[PDB]
RNA sequence: GACU
């Protein structure tokens, strides 16, 4: 299932990144097929952070769609990036539900002008401090919506 | 990325021969919260702190004159690294408001010559603590805090010889359309 | 609101 009660995020030697999707139809269409697809640039940031990482640790990325005014979860990236079409890579979502940005609003990001972690744009990185304390309220929260719900 | 690349040939980062120079130089830690600011700052090779750090890199420098190097250690708050070596290379422009930085508050400008650009984790670091802070290792400065001279080259060292695995330039191509 |  998704949404796991038991959830290590193994943070310790990983990165953190918000993905900020054009549609509710990508988000749809990730969950099922277990890909993502940025921009040129940003999926070349995450293919050099992913790389870098060389499997010490994880690679977590926060999603949300442009204007939905909350997250809709989070998914592990599984593969370099693949430019045989646009490029592609895996993701294995881990939480699908949905958290307002209310509940996040208050963590601000030192490396981005301290802006709220609400406030962000695509493939932003989250220091490691504030990612456990972003993941954790995710993690934890009891939702009553979904993209599911769609 | 085209950009890059005319970069990285007419500056020789991360030499491998840095002889280091100082022996009567001088140190200063950058701090910003914006690494949109040192992709920008690498690109533009010009830096500009607070009010206050503007004027402290100003007199250090002027004392020195060109009896020895200013250098500059960069790191972006809550990055967990230092991300690279700039020497400091004109006296600071007051007036000057740039346009280039993430955030319209910073007022003024001088120019760098970045020389290492590579993410150095603090625990590389931790270890060297400041006399003159609070004996707070070096990873925990403030911007334009002074490092003494032998605790530099401690700092400088380890950063010249680094097996690094990340850098900004990673991000070259994403932190340049965040221009637009 | 250019500390960790």
């Amino acid at each position: 299932n998704y949404n796991p009660k038991d959830f290590d995020w193994n943070l310790k030697n990983g990165r953190v990144f918000i993905i900020k999707s054009y549609s509710e139809d990508d988000i749809h269409r990730s969950i099922k097929y277990s890909i993502w697809c940025s921009t040129e640039h940003g999926n070349k940031r995450l293919d050099a952070a992913y790389r870098s990482l060389n499997g010490k640790g994880p690679l977590y990325l926060l999603f949300s769609v442009n204007g939905s005014g909350h997250f809709c979860g989070v998914a592990e990236m599984k593969s370099v990036v693949d430019y045989n079409a646009k490029g592609k890579f895996e993701v294995k979502w881990i939480f699908v539900k949905d958290v307002p940005n209310n509940q996040l609003r208050h963590i601000r990001l030192e490396n981005n002008d301290n802006k709220p972690v609400t406030n962000s744009r695509d493939t932003q990185e989250v220091p490691l401090e504030k990612a456990k304390q972003v993941l954790k309220i995710i993690a934890t929260f009891k939702h009553t919506t979904s993209i599911f719900d769609d």
